């Protein structure tokens, strides 16, 4: 039911596969930096691609690299790297290290706290790894055998100028994700795939809200269930609704998919934006 | 008995319940932003609904997030969120986080930023500097304010926050005002007349009008006894007029000298 | 000679008296918050009312709550509360606790120092007291008998949103003080009461400077004595003026009240504003 | 002997004395703000009057409050205020606090804020963080500056501060300039001519003009001896021309190359 | 073999050498500000010239000065300057300090301020808080950025900094692009055609175009094998088309979906 | 070849000489404060004057007074003062103490570091010295004989209001240096003195760039040598240019003075400003 943008799947599949091939004549970047604004399915499209290709993923949260409880982020990144490399030797399949939301509380998400991702240390680490993907030792350790090369995917809203040297030496490649009209028709099409909307109506929906994100359209669909939810609360009664939903004694409530029109969707859309 | 406006009760109940229902292929907004004129019962009716539904609420005051004496509003929000998340696991009931009178400019950005981050991942809400692999329960957030900053537009567009404008209509006033004077022996028509006499006023005006009727009796009692000997006299026992005529008389005197 | 605004006296007298009556059917707020801008006689009108009604007042300065030398402000507020309550039992008269300038160095009065009133602790304390005015123990003390309810008056330029819960539960009532035209005619009338100005001229004076504070008008009157003061300095001579005034050997200089017109007052007023 | 302008002496003396007189039913401004063009003798004449009246003055420089090296200007003002307040009790004489050249933007607000707070309660002036039940003596404050910020308008409206614009007229110049050249053997008409020759200049120009007459002699002495051997010669003894013609000659050369 | 544009090599070599020549009666700018569109080879050609001239370079990244994680950019610049100054004394060769991608706003002022101060006295460059009577060697500084703030105008006016706008012309592209595809068996006319096909693009586009030719082969190999079984297959061996037709085909597909 | 502005030389020579004469009837300022913007030859004109008059100079850098490594700046200033005074008694010639760039990293030169010149301590010191130039003891020392008066020259972009008391008591004199048209013709004339430009062309050059500093014009002249420098690099070859210039084995390269016109200078000027 979920639509994968072909060019998104291609970019990510080519990047990973290219890191498991040894093609001379060109340098392969170890790191793929996927940036773009929120609510466009950056991470979600990655997951669809990893599922599609059967790729196991070692994950590092940006809130993990932000926290002193992660100890030294340089140490954590290296550990997870060596962890992912072993899985390649063991599982005998493509494995990927992924660092999500590399700029956790930066910009319009800044909460003005003491703690922030040591981006310069993270950058420095990725630079050290990228220079020699086969020899990635923990700080202090020296006597260890060559290790498997692990492709790295990093996502964020944008990437610092600190990453320019990585890019300039082809150790990293930036991929800007902003869904175009063709992408939106595809993605929004998959969201309303079971709602009996034609190709044109889906195009009209996209064309009616050309500046909105993918999340705007899925949110548009979700609010239609509210009438059923209201009625369901009335039947159960306000006094007992809490027990009915949170206590998993009786079966969860079964809701029907509602019939709606492009007209209705557009009306709702304008109300949301209004 | 105090009156809850049906469409207010619905909107709030649907939002909370919708956050505890895990319908697949359906993404839910975590935040309900209730906005409108001050003193229209945004807070009071929220509390009526929580009582009605037996919902335990974790309440943060807006002034608690604005005052520099609070220090770190991001921390305070995240603490109260994780606390409420735990009460869901423990009590096995619907629980809610609520932020009141949200409408300083430095902190408004930080609060907005915090609610955005939480709404992006309601399950992964860590304290600043801390990290915990344990997923916590999703906690619906109810916010109250006069109007919400354009900083909240991204949340509303992406369906991470739902706005709900609260402006009580005539029926809503008749119900609410009727509950305010429920024990003052006023008929339906006398309640309808009172509302129709002050059609542009907030619910706050009417609850204030009731209190002033008592103040009037106390004022006249002081004038009779005199300011000179009022202290000795005390150191105003009968039920006040409360007629529809007396209330209208007081209301017009308040409108002549309001704020 | 000083004019008390009736509605100011009523509000304050009703608030206090209401706290010594036990009228059912309505909750009595313990706290009256009087706010409004400077130079309008907030505190001065309170004092006139307390004198009028023979009410003894326990005072807490905002600069007191700002100072660590006051120790714990929660502790100080409670002490003064219990102190005022005993006076009710002893004196057998109405007694009031009053906290002045609750926002000392906030806003346009901010001197950018480390020290400021812990408004959140003060608020928290008043909330604890207001919830149970009869049981107000010092932090740590527990075994103490019920105490007399003490009405509290707080003054400030404005009150934080922190006080909304107190207001919402009717534990506190806000009273905004901005003198209206009728109030000004009264107050300004009392200022120029012995200056042989008619009712109309006093109205004209108020109408000529409609945006000014009460302090503007009293200041207007005070500057007229300057000629007498000048001449008095000349007679005594600049060499000996310091001894004459500061050393209380001989009698203080006796000044006559000058004759002046509405015209003169308005001219002076425009010069001051100019 | 240096000349104090009578209306300047009056205005300043009346302000100070008025602050030590406790006339009932009469409220006094604590602050006198003397404003006007730079170098017109605002500071110099203040000092002449204090000497005349035997007033001990506590002086704070404007640069002392503007430089971030000062740290806390609010503290510094309050320290000097309480200090002056104590000298009144001890010496039993009129004492004054004076702030010079008040005309950075961060500190200007803090200074304004401090003077406002003090002027509101001249008797209750505590240091930040300190509290003392003891009332202290009221200390008149004299401020000097080119012009006062609109931040001071509330003070002036409420009669907590009096403004006094200082622009010396012809009579004032004749007196002041006459005192500058008092020991140079110039007649009244020669002083009047000098002022009338430079009618738009500040008092600062004239005291600077006198100093330049000496510099001219020294300049010519160096030209005669030569820059090559001037060091040996020294390591310019007679009274300079000082005629009304020579002063005018110098003045025009200064106006041709001023600032 | 990679191509350096002659006028780029000249301008940069003249600037460095001019800073090591002590011609009397001739003052030299310390800083060369190379500005122009992003990805036109400002950095890459600087490195080619340093290699050509055997110049050891001390390199600071622009992001190293912009990120608040750096802490003190003034310190970092001064440290690297004194370090380079010492390498001149030790190695007895031309050395250079270079700051890349200089085009946050708080730090831009601090960087500008630092470069101004250094350019005023290249011999007297102390660390903040430190002082050393020892004069150090003059170190030419090369800066790179899209455009330089008007904060740098004083430097350029006083001849403490020279601006050099870099926009590669056709000849420059033919040379540079020719070096990018030097080992791909393309003739001169095929290189000239490639440049003339994309006359408005940056050098970055062309080096990116070469890399995409390999990505295309890998993409088609994945489509053939299928996404389902690509992992097993691997856990794309031949020389790609690289014809002038294939490059143009790829380029147009990149222009249809760029940034 | 270098032009000294007469009025600059006069002001500085009169100030110094006046400090070695004991002329009654007027107070002599000990301190001359020379301020004005950068690139106008403030310090350079001072040096030309000191050379002209054979005056030895004790120097204090503003970066010296900024550094804790200078210890106590009050102590340093006093030491250098007493050091300069002894040279007067020994050398038997005019000697001067000079404090350069008294506002090192202030304003548009602020690098946002912890360290800045303690201007208030420096001011306080100069005030103490100026009050009694003959008795300048180090902090702690007391038993020392009278010392020679030393004139002080301070340069900066501007001087704080902290220096007003020094000025007001005639202990200090401000001298604003902004070269006028006559000064520029002189200074720029000396810069292009050997370039066969007429008086009018030099006036035209100045009039073409009326808002520019002296440094703008000298920079204008310097860039003309670039062609010779380019060619010289080509002859030696890029591979060996570093050895040729930095290694002082062979003689330094000999460059000829180029011929150029007013037209060429103006073209270059507009390009620089453009
Ligand atoms: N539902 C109600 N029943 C009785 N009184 C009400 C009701 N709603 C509002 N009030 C009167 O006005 C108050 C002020 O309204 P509030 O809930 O604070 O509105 P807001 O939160 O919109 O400012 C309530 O505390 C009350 O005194
Ligand atoms: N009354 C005076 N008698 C002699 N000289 C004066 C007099 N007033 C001003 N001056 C000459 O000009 C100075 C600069 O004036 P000042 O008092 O500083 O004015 P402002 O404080 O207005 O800048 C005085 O110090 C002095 O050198
Ligand atoms: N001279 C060159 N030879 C080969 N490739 C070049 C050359 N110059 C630029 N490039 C291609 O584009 C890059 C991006 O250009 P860069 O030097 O970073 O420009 P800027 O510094 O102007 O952004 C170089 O690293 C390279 O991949
Ligand atoms: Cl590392
Ligand atoms: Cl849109
Ligand atoms: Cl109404
Ligand atoms: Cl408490
Ligand atoms: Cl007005
Ligand atoms: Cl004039
Ligand atoms: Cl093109
Ligand atoms: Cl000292
Ligand atoms: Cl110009």
């Amino acid at each position: 039911s979920y639509y994968i943008a072909p060019r998104f799947l291609d970019k990510l599949a080519v990047h990973i596969t290219k890191n498991f091939l040894n093609i001379p004549g060109v340098r392969v970047p170890l790191i793929l930096g996927i940036h773009g604004r929120k609510g466009e399915g950056k991470t979600f499209q990655c997951e669809l691609a990893f599922e599609k290709m059967g790729i196991e993923v070692t994950l590092i949260s940006g809130g993990e690299l932000e926290s002193p409880d992660a100890g030294d982020p340089a140490r954590l990144i290296r550990l997870r790297y060596r962890e992912t490399a072993e899985l390649i030797k063991v599982r005998g399949k493509m494995c990927v290290l992924m660092i999500n939301d590399l700029d956790a509380g930066a910009g319009r998400f800044d909460e003005g706290t003491q703690y922030t991702v040591n981006t310069q240390l993270v950058n420095a680490t990725l630079m050290n790894i990228a220079d020699n993907p086969t020899d990635v030792q923990l700080p202090g350790s020296y006597d260890s055998n060559p290790i498997r090369r692990v492709p790295i995917i990093v996502t964020g809203n944008d990437f610092s100028t600190l990453y320019a040297p990585l890019i300039r030496d082809g150790r990293m490649e930036k991929f800007y994700w902003e869904p175009n009209r063709d992408d939106k028709v595809g993605i929004v099409g998959g969201i309303f795939a079971e709602d009996g909307l034609s190709q044109r109506e889906i195009e009209q929906l996209v064309d009616t809200f050309p500046k909105q994100s993918i999340d705007f359209f899925s949110a548009l669909r979700s609010r239609i269930y509210d009438i059923q939810i209201r009625d369901f609360i009335h039947k159960v009664g306000f006094e007992r609704i809490s027990l009915r939903v949170v206590n998993s004694l009786e079966a969860p409530p079964e809701f029907k998919k509602p019939d709606f029109s492009l007209a209705h969707l557009i009306e709702s859309g304008n109300l949301v934006l209004g």
